[PDB]
């Protein structure tokens, strides 16, 4: 066999508690090169302090393979021990029958396995809760809505800023426009996002800043008051608790802007600023040349967000910072009780930080949700004693580079397979999958125009494990190449808002709260059928929800459903290119 | 190539912080597969934000292969950025010559990477100094000396337990005997470790408890009366300090004996105890059934260290555990001033606790050493905010099976290659080896009383990267069989001890802290020379010392070096059987 393409790493996504007595245990070997797997594990003292014959190393346990990414095959296994305590070694057998015990010791014939040794055997030395990964039960049933607030409703003139724009969803935004989205305007419109069924809004920065997108924050403290006010936020998270809507607010702490009196304050008097460690200054005084991009200069003497040097980034190793950002987050929490914190440019912080942070959250509210903005792979803050969970971009491009271009579906379900198998089966249920949002194009525009793609690729995303978020004009169709395009006004004028695709959007919804999010502890398969054509199944013990995706350029007849729930063709049994079909089905 | 073989995890000790500016990244290969590896690397934002032309990844950077241990190879290189912020990917080329890139998105042809997005590359966000691992310096000169005190020497006659035994290190001790070993006698005794040479000394437990190893503890708080007082342990670490001698001692925090205060109230008062959440007990009365053996009982009601009814589980999730034992730890560093903490079944306790006295120790000492006894694989507590090494018994027990039995030299080099991949490199100087311990048969009785072989197994652990201790006795050739036979009397008499012997660990002493310590960051090197023929090399950028060590049935003839440091042949030329030549040489 592929010896060099087996490994299990103790102590990580691949051997963590599920409860107090319940363990699971991944191994990856090579793709189809190993037949099978069984677990040899049990309480490494009973080998030799029980007196008894039985030995735990003589009833294996059979793994089963459940994904592969193209590369390896991924096998798990849940293991239940009432001691607590768990030594674990793996039987590997591959295609031509050779078979070999793998453990911490590294591989070994059976015969010439040191079985009666503890330490020959990889090691889960008590199951230790404190330290195991909690999923918070609400986000299971929740379909997330993102508000970016300057552009989803006006419901005040008399806050907009100077030069505020008219109303236009057909305008393409500049950089530094403005059109007066504000707090009220989000209040009035909390019966759109109760009858489109969401359960969570999602808000880019709320706190006072200068620009229309408010990361360049200038007191966190403080409500924009271009957006509102203490009493208006107040009014509006417990209007949405009283619809069921959840509250997440974006929490920007790798960096300032450079209009909040700390950075001032190191302008005004360099190193002897008591500010001055609250930053990165590599020379005083804090300079830098500009150039004809706002956003950019080549030579700022401190560190910055990307080379901007409006954003200074902020020291989050200096206690003082510490301690100023765990005030902000528990404020906002406790005076006003919001249910998540989304965590802007979240892995440049250190974590330490992160650490801090969610003790302090979690001490507040034990089923909070943090979310941490990363694109890239996340396993190390999500380990269960930092973050709930990261904005999924990884796994939604990937999909968007499947619906949009020619990729094999084999190619798709290898990445995300690939992307499941970096993290515990709780944390994918908690990932944040949104097609697009305020930091790229949006979905109707990468789709050109193609309604039925777009809806082919919603459907797909809200059949996923991880928790589905609409970024705000979704629903209605909206346009937009990246930032600032991406950021056009709501539509609310129903002449240029689309119809039929609000009344899909209600109904897959639905099919994703009533339907999807009930199944319990389900296991999902993804099939390739055919040239991009992908079935799609997530099975509990009662009840199967099939997804059948055709995108390729020919017709796709299937077996007639007894229970549609949603499809996109006239046709019962036949689906045309770009086509789906969901339904449900008792399991036998 | 063969793809399953590669890998490369983030954020682990594949990719880990040096300094503010520098950090140390690894690819895992399968073994001779890939012929050569470059890193693209650079900061994620230059791609798109800079107006140069230049991008980083036109300028690869080569990998070197490091170690092999049989089944993968190790590549490793260290890359310095000025912007503190790392994308980067592996350009791997195998056997017949066919190149991919490997990156957080998979493998790729170099033409269809998209080379342009910082997503598509492995990231080091921000090099955090806050989360990474430090190795304190001291420990590189030091050469440690374990005492079980009840058996090194009586300096007072007037402590001794009842029924203590005369001083006989022929006896063969049983489990509950006593000789009167104690704190006046390590005082009485420091000018013997001053003249071996050593640097530290390893204490196992003194406090109050009722058995003579007292890790049944009855009083975390007060030093053994039979043992000594506060006044005389403060004493003994001024006299060690004076003398250049550094301390650690034994912090036995998984469990408490059941004579402590606290255990007794829960015998007394079951659940209303106000130390019932203390324990992990799953049903009052807590009860057992005793045995013949008073170590073990089948069915105690609580869970315990092994299955022995008299050591009880401490429950560290409890925050008032937590406060207690945290306070122990700060208290014997702050009034007493030890330089370290050797911390008992360690891998059974949280993580989360292990963060919090981590802190509480750095903040006391930055230079502390936290030394875990884990036997098994360590990775998830040697990250840099847990503990600064373990007790190396992994490393040391493949040196002894090697020396012992008749393994390859092949096999033997593999497993320290594996050892040493798994941890840091700097971690790797700070594991804590002892071919022995009061937990094994004595060294001298594995290597049935033969000398050369024992000086073999002794020098080459003392080439080893990391820092050596020997357990009390050792340099004079003290026999025993496993616990308790591993704690004889320490042998004072001249008539039974080896002086050619003790000759000779003052020379492996001396050549370790004045030669292998100060070498400036050497590599080491494994090289097998022929059927059970070693050589090894530790090497900076002037000098190498170079150990051959024969251990087959064959002589073995080497060049005469000019330079030799330690050998056991009277010829400079010929090794015999078991012999082996430490040397040194310039480096041209
Ligand atoms: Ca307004
Ligand atoms: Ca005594």
């Amino acid at each position: 066999g592929n010896l060099a393409g087996i490994m299990h790493r103790p102590d990580s996504e691949m051997a963590y508690v599920v409860n107090e007595q319940t363990v699971n245990i991944r191994l990856r070997t090579a793709k189809d090169d190993i037949v099978s797997v069984e677990l040899l594990a049990g309480d490494p003292y009973s080998l030799r302090s029980l007196p008894t014959d039985e030995k735990f190393y003589q009833v294996p346990k059979q793994m089963t393979k459940i994904m592969s990414d193209g590369i390896s095959d991924f096998w798990q296994v849940t293991v239940t021990e009432p001691k607590r305590r768990l030594a674990y070694a793996f039987l590997v057998t591959d295609m031509l029958g050779i078979q070999k015990i793998y453990s911490d010791k590294g591989f070994f014939k059976v015969a010439d396995a040191d079985l009666m040794d503890m330490n020959f055997y990889f090691r889960m030395p008590f199951f230790q809760t404190i330290d195991q990964y909690n999923a918070p039960e609400w986000v299971t049933d929740t379909v997330w809505y993102q508000i970016f607030p300057e552009r989803f409703a006006n419901g005040d003139v008399s806050n907009d800023p100077v030069g505020t724009k008219p109303w236009d969803s057909t305008d393409h935004p500049g950089r530094e426009d403005f059109y007066g989205g504000d707090l009220q305007g989000i209040l009035d419109h909390l019966d759109h996002l109760q009858e489109l069924g969401i359960s969570g809004i999602y808000l880019n920065p709320i706190f006072q800043a200068p620009s229309n997108h408010k990361y360049d924050t200038q007191d966190y403290m403080t409500v924009d008051p271009h957006f509102g006010d203490a009493k208006l936020f107040k009014q509006l998270v417990q209007a949405a608790h009283e619809r069921g809507i959840r509250v997440m607010l974006d929490a920007v702490f790798n960096h300032i802007g450079d209009k909040s009196v700390q950075w001032q304050d190191v302008l005004k008097n360099e190193q002897a600023s008591p500010y001055a460690d609250w930053f990165h200054i590599h020379q005083f005084p804090a300079t830098y040349t500009p150039t004809d991009n706002f956003e950019f200069a080549a030579d700022a003497t401190y560190d910055t967000f990307d080379y901007t040097p409006h954003m200074p980034k902020l020291n989050t190793s200096n206690p003082e910072v510490v301690d100023y950002l765990l005030n902000i987050a528990t404020y906002w929490v406790k005076e006003f009780d919001i249910d998540a914190w989304r965590l802007d440019v979240a892995n440049e912080i250190d974590h330490h930080f992160w650490r801090k942070f969610h003790d302090a959250m979690m001490a507040l509210k034990p089923d909070f949700y943090i979310l941490g903005e990363i694109w890239h792979t996340s396993q190390s803050w999500l380990v269960g004693d930092e973050f709930t969970a990261v904005m999924n971009y990884s796994y939604t491009g990937a999909i968007l580079q499947y619906f949009l271009e020619n990729e094999s579906a084999d190619a798709l379900v290898q990445k995300m397979s690939h992307q499941l198998m970096l993290y515990r089966d709780a944390t994918n249920r908690m990932m944040f999958n949104t097609v697009d949002s305020h930091d790229t194009p949006r979905l109707m525009t990468l789709a050109h125009e193609d309604k039925q793609l777009a809806k082919s690729i919603l459907t797909f995303t809200f059949m996923q494990p991880g928790v589905p978020s609409i970024y705000y004009g979704t629903e209605y169709g909206m346009t937009g190449e990246n930032d600032p395009d991406d950021r056009k006004p709501m539509v609310w004028q129903p002449e240029l808002q689309d119809h039929d695709l609000y009344d899909f959007m209600q109904k897959l919804v639905q099919v994703r709260r009533q339907v999807i999010a009930k199944l319990s502890d389900d296991k999902i398969i993804f099939d390739v059928i055919g040239e991009r054509q992908i079935r799609l199944t997530r099975e509990d013990n009662q009840t199967r929800i099939v997804g059948v995706f055709n995108n390729g350029t020919t017709d796709l007849t299937v077996a007639q459903p007894t229970s549609i729930l949603l499809k996109t063709n006239q046709s019962e049994t036949q689906l045309a290119p770009n086509d789906f079909m969901i339904w449900t089905e008792p399991v036998r």
